């Protein structure tokens, strides 16, 4: 007659406090058993919720705690493609630091590159380049980085994409 904690509560719990900044509550529900890769049908894991929200403390002491750093998505997105596309600088950095695939592609064959691109995160573009992103990497649409940068206007990424390649 042994009671347990309720192991996918505290899953939708720490995905909910992830998403929010809820940093401290982060720690708490994986302490009390939460799994640190926690999903729901979505596939948007913890690390996913905080990549894509901005929260630096929690990316850190997600992966701390083991965080897949390439987890996927149902849409094929690792943490590090929400990061670029939102454009949280800092979060880019620390997903690359601790092995974030520079060229991951998601369900329509996008790189974390196209993402920044077509939202013109120029410092963004930058660090995923030094990392080793592809910059002819083509999208299942054929497009490059350049290609979507050109496309929506972001004329100042565009300029610089053309020399690189």
């Amino acid at each position: 007659h042994h009671h347990h904690h309720h192991g996918s509560d505290l899953g939708k719990k720490l995905l909910e406090a992830a998403r929010a900044g809820q940093d401290d509550e982060v720690r708490i529900l994986m302490a009390n058993g939460a799994d640190v890769n926690a999903t729901d049908a979505s596939g948007l894991t913890p690390l996913h919720l905080a990549a894509t929200y901005g929260h630096l403390e929690i990316v850190e002491v997600l992966l701390k705690h083991g965080a897949d750093v390439n987890a996927i998505d149902i849409m094929g997105s690792t943490p590090l493609h929400l990061a670029a596309l939102i454009g949280h600088l800092e979060i880019v950095e620390v997903l690359l630091k601790h092995g974030a695939d520079v060229n991951a592609v998601d369900t329509w064959g996008d790189t974390p590159l196209h993402l920044a691109a077509i939202m013109g995160h120029l410092e963004i573009v930058e660090v995923l380049l030094k990392h080793g992103a592809d910059v002819n990497a083509q999208d299942k649409f054929g497009k490059t980085a350049f290609d979507i940068s050109i496309d929506n206007g972001n004329e100042d990424l565009a300029e610089i994409l053309q020399k690189l390649n």
